[PDB]
């Protein structure tokens, strides 16, 4: 999160960490035994990281429980990343707690200029290389679908929408990649792409969580 | 055990000490005249010592009896440790006491989360040789299936249950096979083997008890 703030602690309940070492993607806990972040975040072998706020010290309100299954979405096209969507379903459920807590999926798609909360612990820079400890906050608003298009010519599809700003200076980047974007306590985006990181006319291009409902709900009867 | 504490003395009455001229496995006892162990912990000649605290110190509770009859299960693979378990007639029928007593045999596979009591006279470190002389104790859970098989490639068998933590630092380790994990009153596991002893990612594996109770009672019955 490139200008965003310090969330503040325990704040986003639904937010996780997808950790193979060190961290690598965010999510986003849905229900108390799936997760939904990126296709482009799939690793063989996923540790998920809830309840956390500094990442890199044990605090005493995290659980750590290993991906079962790691289900990409179908049509994920790794070369344009259409459809980048994945789930994760847990080992075992986790212990729902108001920091441990899931996040609704859309009743309907949210309009442009819609109001949005992105969080992550992504790079905080838009040049250079600074990751945070603390989980960053970042308001936004969905943008017009004519405004994403024109930033990326041919580069977006009925499945990405754009949250940001056209000025710069306040985006996601690396290390935010799957994490979520709600509006109005609603889960309507996902960190996919963008060029750079908070650059002019280079706003964040997200998966639009909107298109999914049928699939997820779809995924998670079946496994 | 790696990680437990010293077993409050005559606390786990239904612990036995199989032994060849030194303590080599565990077991329990389920009836005053049958004990039952791992089929790893066959030797042709067996001695039972029940009423153990301090291995290596008479201390005037212990009953002293031979195994008459030592019984592998049937399909007991020695290669992969699928049907792990075997029984043992003792001599004589011992005196039964507050120091030694039965333990129950399940009424049901308990559940991934169930807390249980493992016990024995296992080495007591992660890296390194140390036996202990007073029976040592350990709380650990069942782990979901799911944990158990990714930890074991291709090694997990329907027979085999995962007890303890994915961290390391707490676990069973040699000595302490054929000994018992006893959940909510109820034998359900048995110490079977592992990857080295508490080390990260690598639980142990225990003969899960349950799938049994008909053979053993079979057994029991016909001898
Ligand atoms: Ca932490
Ligand atoms: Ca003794």
């Amino acid at each position: 999160i490139v200008g965003g703030y310090t969330c503040q602690e325990n704040s986003v309940p639904y937010q996780v960490s997808l950790n193979s070492g060190y961290h690598f993607c965010g999510g986003s806990l849905i229900n108390d035994q799936w997760v939904v972040s990126a296709a482009h975040c799939y690793k063989s072998r996923i540790q998920v990281r809830l309840g956390e706020h500094n990442i890199n010290v044990l605090e005493g309100n995290e659980q750590f429980v290993n991906a079962a299954k790691i289900i990409k979405h179908p049509n994920f096209d790794r070369k344009t990343l259409n459809n980048n969507i994945m789930l994760i379903k847990l080992s075992s459920p986790v212990k729902l707690n108001a920091r441990v807590a899931t996040v609704a999926l859309p009743s309907s798609c949210a309009p442009a200029g819609t109001q949005c909360l992105i969080s992550g612990w992504g790079n905080t820079l838009s040049s250079g290389v600074n990751e945070p400890d603390l989980l960053q906050c970042l308001d936004a608003p969905l943008l017009p679908q004519a405004d994403c298009e024109a930033s990326y010519p041919g580069k977006i599809t009925d499945n990405m929408v754009c949250v940001g700003f056209l000025e710069g200076g306040k985006d996601s980047c690396q290390g935010d990649s799957g994490g979520p974007v709600v509006c109005n306590g609603e889960l309507q985006g996902i960190v996919s792409w963008g060029y750079g990181c908070a650059l002019p006319d280079n706003p964040g291009v997200y998966t639009k969580v909107c298109n999914y409902v049928d699939w997820i709900q779809d995924t998670i009867a079946a496994n």
